[PDB]
């Protein structure tokens, strides 16, 4: 880099972009690409060099066009993926120039920019994909492009294809011209300002379902085989769609929107404006192949992809530091929605446990600010996370509870009119709140430690006669204040309940009960993102009244006292048989949340402890969890009957049952399977137990084989998933290994379903070492195909780490980073990861010799 003038990572301010017409003519069977960008730019400071972003492109010519066109000399920096384009007479400040690049390129095997897939037919075809995922980083790898969201432009974009397949892009097409040797060349009308990392085009034979919603024509792609299966889409988009644009006071402004079943995806979505594109297990649906967790993710999905053409198309964040204004908002917005026009699907359920698991992981030490600078390619990946999308809406849901819903509202509709089709940062958005509430609170103010500190405050919470005292500091174990916004509900002698709200924003404070209460319970449904520790008089109190009646608490309410109990013995503030204690009210539980996060609480110890050779202290812990919860497992039916809640209920109650082999729920579920099979796999299996059903047949060799064959034979993926499920459940290390060898390769499952195999695989103990064995293996190869930092490798790096309990592991896990690059030794997940073991390590120190006495008899 040191001949190249350019020494920084991003781009110098001196020239703007203004206009993209991009050319290309891809090749999908020899996976190559021809292309031709043009660029009008602005020069607003006298410079002689453009610096541009570029990688993989070989440029045969470059032209300053005007009448007469002026050849210009080109250089390339590739660590920083800048080009740089040298001027044969300066460029002037004030005056616009127009540049045009022509370029070849390789179709990536990535699923990183514009790549390029081969899939078989029903009728055993081979068939050809090409699609685009440019977020955040990519598009510079297709054209040549000023690579940062701020640098906003219009684009038209033209596409050569064979006759045989269609193109889509952002915007709807204006022009097909029918060239020589079967081409046809489409072009699309030019787009709004919008940044380069939302451009979309796709190449592939699909077929469509269409419906008009006044004037913008809403339409689904699919290919041909799986047409079938997009009404279920094309109904949600549209409830959501006119909801979002009465909610938001701002029209979709595109002429058409499209959504985009992709055959083979890594992201579950992706928000390109226009050009939705989503996992076909994560839009397609079917009533009899599709359980209620299948309906409920493509319904989230649709509902958060649809908010970001708001959040994040219309309105753009400046720099990545606060790509959590655009994943905050879309979901805060997919689950607002929800709650709103989706009541019966009790979304609620899914939000709480997100924010569970978060909170865990802001709880680190190797945790970051919500907004964080970020200036490396891993570091941007890297703030894909957790943190961005669910300690973001966190965020706006403690806003939401604390001011109005109307006063959020009257704020969000003020925020996007102000911004529309340009950028922001974190103080735009506490402005447009200050100036609804007419400059009373300073939002600014309040959501400063929200934003700048990592973590979450612990509210600590004591009783004193008809006064609460309050305290706050930071939850960690080895700072500034938090303006809290702190909520209680307390039962009165006379058996009344009263809440109200109060805000905290020094280190101590008196709330005045005007009774004397039974109990009190901080943070109302966890609205607030904090964790509260009560005193052993005031737990006592919570504990005494769940075993009398927990009905006087809501079950979010509950499910917030089981993950904090469980959350405080991890920290030490209380012993772990408190936790235990508490969870003795289950008997008289019949709600999804409480139990759901109960039961991750007693798995997590459990799947800790067979790591360690502590076979027979496991099954007693599941055995006790098992007589707690008897009852309602026994009254389980093997059926879909019931709301969305209760079917969730069910498959929670026997998946436990079943995994652990308790009851007779293994003999049922094989009479089950069995009966499956001789059917061929025609008979009627009910939706909420085909997991289950499926994950004992895999357990012999005769059922393995027969699930193998019809994932490689059926036409519903959610079903195929539960079949990859309980396949990848198998104790036949074996067949595990050859579970991950073949995603990893693309043979018979594909590569975005190896995070899925690698988890489960390294979940159970067969497999345990094998996961992260094949993870350091194939790290390499694992780099090739999803970038260094982004989800999928964060989900692999924990998920194949997070059950190891020893000194030995920890040395093992942080030398072989260590080997890595700088770059991949202090990515965050790894930094997390290494901090999770040593916290299991402490765990067992603490609590194995005490939990050894509680289950002794
Ligand atoms: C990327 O590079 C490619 C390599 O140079 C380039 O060339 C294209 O390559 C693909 C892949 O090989 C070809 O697609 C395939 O075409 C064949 C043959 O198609 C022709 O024949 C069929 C039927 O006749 C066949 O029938 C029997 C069996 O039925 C065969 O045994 C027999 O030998 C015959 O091949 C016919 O239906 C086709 O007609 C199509 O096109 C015409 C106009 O071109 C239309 O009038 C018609 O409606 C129809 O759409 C065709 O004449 C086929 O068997 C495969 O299934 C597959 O379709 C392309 O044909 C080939 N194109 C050319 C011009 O050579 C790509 O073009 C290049 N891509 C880009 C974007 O540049
Ligand atoms: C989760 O768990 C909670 C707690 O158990 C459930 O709520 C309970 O639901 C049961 C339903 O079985 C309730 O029991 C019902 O009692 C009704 C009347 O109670 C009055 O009368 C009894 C004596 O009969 C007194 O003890 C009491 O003080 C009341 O004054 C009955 O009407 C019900 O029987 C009905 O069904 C039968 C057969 O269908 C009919 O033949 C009858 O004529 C009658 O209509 C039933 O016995 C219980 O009271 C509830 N308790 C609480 C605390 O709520 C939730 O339902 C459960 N949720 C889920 C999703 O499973
Ligand atoms: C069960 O027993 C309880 C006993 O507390 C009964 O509830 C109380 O009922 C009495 C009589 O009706 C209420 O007394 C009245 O209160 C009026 C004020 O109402 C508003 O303020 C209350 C408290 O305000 C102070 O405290 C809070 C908390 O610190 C601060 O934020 C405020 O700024 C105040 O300093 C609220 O509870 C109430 O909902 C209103 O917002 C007052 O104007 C009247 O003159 C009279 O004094 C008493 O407020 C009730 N207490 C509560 C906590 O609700 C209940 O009725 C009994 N059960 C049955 C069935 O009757
Ligand atoms: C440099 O290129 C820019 C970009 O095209 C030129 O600025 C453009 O100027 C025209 C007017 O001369 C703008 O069009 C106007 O649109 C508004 C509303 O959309 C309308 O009311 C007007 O009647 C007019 O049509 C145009 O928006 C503006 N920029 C862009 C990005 O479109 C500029 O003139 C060129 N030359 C120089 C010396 O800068
Ligand atoms: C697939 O989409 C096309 C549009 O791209 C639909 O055919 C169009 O129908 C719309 C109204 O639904 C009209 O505005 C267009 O003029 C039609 N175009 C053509 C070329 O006929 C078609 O209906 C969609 N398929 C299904 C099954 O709905
Ligand atoms: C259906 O489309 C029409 C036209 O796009 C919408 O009317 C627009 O409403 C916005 C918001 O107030 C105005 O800024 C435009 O000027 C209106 N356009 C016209 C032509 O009147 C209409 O709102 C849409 N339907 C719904 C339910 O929103
Ligand atoms: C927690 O992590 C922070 C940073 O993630 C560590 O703080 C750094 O400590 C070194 C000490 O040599 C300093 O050079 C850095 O400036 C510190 N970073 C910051 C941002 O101040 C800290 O070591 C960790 N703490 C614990 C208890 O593990
Ligand atoms: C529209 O957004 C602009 C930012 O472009 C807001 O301007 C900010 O206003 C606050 C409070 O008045 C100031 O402290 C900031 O310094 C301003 N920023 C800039 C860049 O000027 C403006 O308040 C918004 N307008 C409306 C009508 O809401
Ligand atoms: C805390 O709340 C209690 C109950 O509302 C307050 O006690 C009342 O105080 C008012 C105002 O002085 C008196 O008129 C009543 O006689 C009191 N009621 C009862 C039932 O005792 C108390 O003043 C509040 N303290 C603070 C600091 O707000
Ligand atoms: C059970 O279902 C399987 C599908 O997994 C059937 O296998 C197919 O059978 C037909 C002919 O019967 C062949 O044309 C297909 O190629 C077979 N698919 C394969 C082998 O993957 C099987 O036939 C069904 N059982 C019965 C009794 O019909
Ligand atoms: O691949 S995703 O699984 N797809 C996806 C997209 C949007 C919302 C949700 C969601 N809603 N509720 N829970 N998750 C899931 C995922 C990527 C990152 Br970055 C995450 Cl954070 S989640
Ligand atoms: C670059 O493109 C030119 C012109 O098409 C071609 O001759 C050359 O082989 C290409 N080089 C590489 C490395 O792709
Ligand atoms: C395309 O791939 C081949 C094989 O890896 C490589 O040699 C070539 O340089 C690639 N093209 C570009 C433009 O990098
Ligand atoms: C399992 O035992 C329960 C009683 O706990 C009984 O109702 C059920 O029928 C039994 N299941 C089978 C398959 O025998
Ligand atoms: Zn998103």
């Amino acid at each position: 880099g040191k001949l190249f003038p350019w020494a920084q990572i991003r781009l110098p301010t001196a020239v703007v972009p203004l206009r993209y017409e991009l050319s290309l003519h891809p090749n999908l069977t020899s996976m190559t690409f021809r292309g031709s960008v043009t660029i009008s730019v602005q020069a607003l400071q006298v410079t002689w060099n453009i610096i541009l972003h570029s990688t993989g492109h070989n440029i045969s010519r470059v032209t300053f066009m005007s009448s007469q066109e002026k050849q210009a000399e080109i250089l390339e920096y590739a660590y920083h993926g800048q080009i740089a384009i040298v001027a044969p007479e300066a460029l002037l400040a004030g005056h616009n120039y127009t540049l045009k690049i022509e370029y070849s390129a390789n179709i990536s095997s990535s699923y990183y920019g514009f790549y390029g897939f081969s899939y078989t037919d029903e009728s055993n075809e081979k068939k050809y994909f090409a699609a685009t995922q440019f977020e955040p980083l990519a598009a510079r790898s297709a054209f040549p492009c000023f690579d940062e969201p701020a640098f906003k432009a219009t684009f038209i974009i033209k596409i050569i294809r064979d006759e045989q397949y269609t193109a889509l892009s952002n915007m709807p097409k204006k022009s097909s011209v029918v060239l020589d040797d079967g081409l046809v060349q489409d072009e699309f009308s030019e787009s709004v300002k919008m940044s380069t990392y939302l451009v979309a085009f796709i190449v592939g034979e699909m077929k469509n379902l269409s419906q008009d919603v006044n004037g913008t024509l809403v339409s689904i792609y699919a290919v041909p085989e799986k047409i079938g299966q997009v009404h279920y889409a094309l109904e949600t988009t549209v409830k959501l769609l006119e909801f979002f644009q009465n909610y938001f006071e701002i029209q979709y402004p595109l002429k058409k929107l499209d959504l985009v079943a992709i055959p083979d995806f890594e992201a579950g979505a992706m928000e390109n404006w226009g050009l939705l594109t989503f996992r076909e297990e994560t839009l397609l649906y079917d009533s009899n192949t599709s359980s209620m967790a299948d309906r409920k993710l493509v319904t989230k999905i649709i509902a958060h992809e649809l908010a970001h053409q708001w959040f994040g198309n219309l309105v753009t964040m400046k720099w990545w530091n606060d790509l959590w204004l655009n994943e905050g908002f879309a979901t805060f917005m997919e689950y607002f929605s929800l709650e709103k026009i989706f009541k019966e699907l009790s979304s609620y359920e899914d939000f709480l446990d997100a924010r569970f698991k978060t909170m865990k992981k802001d709880s680190l030490n190797s945790s970051h600010p919500i907004s964080s600078s970020v200036q490396s390619s891993e570091q941007i990946e890297e703030m894909f996370d957790s943190l961005s999308y669910f300690k973001g809406s966190s965020l706006l849901l403690m806003l939401k509870t604390y001011l109005s819903e109307d006063v959020f509202q009257h704020a969000v509709v003020l925020y996007l009119h102000n911004h529309s089709y340009a950028s922001i940062q974190s103080d735009d958005l506490w402005d447009s709140f200050n100036e609804v509430t007419n400059q009373t609170l300073d939002v600014k103010r309040m959501m400063k430690t929200w934003t700048l500190q990592k973590g979450f405050p612990l509210v600590t919470v004591q009783k004193k006669g008809k006064e609460l005292f309050i305290q706050q500091e930071r939850f960690f174990l080895n700072s500034y204040l938090w303006h809290i916004p702190l909520s209680y509900v307390t039962e009165g002698r006379n058996y009344s309940k009263y809440q109200s709200v109060s805000l905290l924003d020094k280190k101590s404070g008196v709330i005045n009960l005007t009774e004397e209460v039974l109990w009190v319970k901080v943070n109302i449904n966890m609205n607030g993102y904090y964790i509260v520790h009560y005193a052993d008089d005031d737990w006592e109190a919570l504990i005494h009244q769940l075993k009398i009646n927990p009905y006087v608490l809501s079950d979010k309410d509950r499910a917030n006292l089981i993950n904090n109990i469980f959350e405080l013995a991890g920290l030490g503030k209380v012993p772990l048989k408190r936790a235990f204690d508490l969870i003795n009210y289950l008997g008289n539980e019949n709600h999804t949340a409480p139990i759901t996060e109960a039961l991750f609480q007693t798995d997590l110890i459990y799947n800790l402890l067979e790591k360690l050779g502590y076979m027979d202290l496991a099954s007693r812990l599941v055995t006790r969890v098992f007589k707690l919860l008897q009852n309602q497992i026994q009254q389980q039916t093997w059926t879909d009957e019931g709301t969305p809640s209760m079917r969730e209920l069910r498959s929670a109650l026997l998946e436990f049952a079943c995994t652990h082999n308790l009851g007779n729920c293994s003999t049922t579920a094989m009479k089950l399977f069995d009966d499956w099979m001789a059917s061929n796999g025609t008979q009627s299996l009910p939706t909420d137990v085909m997991t289950t059903v499926f994950k004992v047949g895999a357990k012999t060799d005769k059922g393995w084989s027969f699930l193998l064959g019809k994932y490689i034979s059926i036409g519903s993926e959610a079903e195929k998933n539960k079949i990859l499920e309980a396949l990848a459940s198998s104790e036949d290390v074996r067949k595990l290994y050859w579970l991950m060898k073949s995603s990893l390769n693309g043979d018979n499952f594909r590569t975005q379903k190896l995070s899925f195999i690698i988890r489960t695989v390294g979940r159970h103990f067969p497999g345990h070492l094998l996961a992260w064995d094949f993870v350091k293996e194939n790290w390499n190869k694992l780099v090739q195909k999803f970038p260094l930092g982004s989800y999928t490798i964060q989900n692999i790096v924990a998920g194949s780490t997070y059950l190891f309990s020893t000194k030995t592991h920890l040395s093992e896990v942080q030398a072989f980073f260590e080997n890595q690059s700088e770059a991949t030794f202090r990515l965050r997940c790894v930094q997390e990861a290494l901090e999770v073991i040593q916290l299991n390590i402490q765990w067992m120190e603490k609590n194995l010799k005490s939990l050894t006495w509680w289950l002794r008899t």
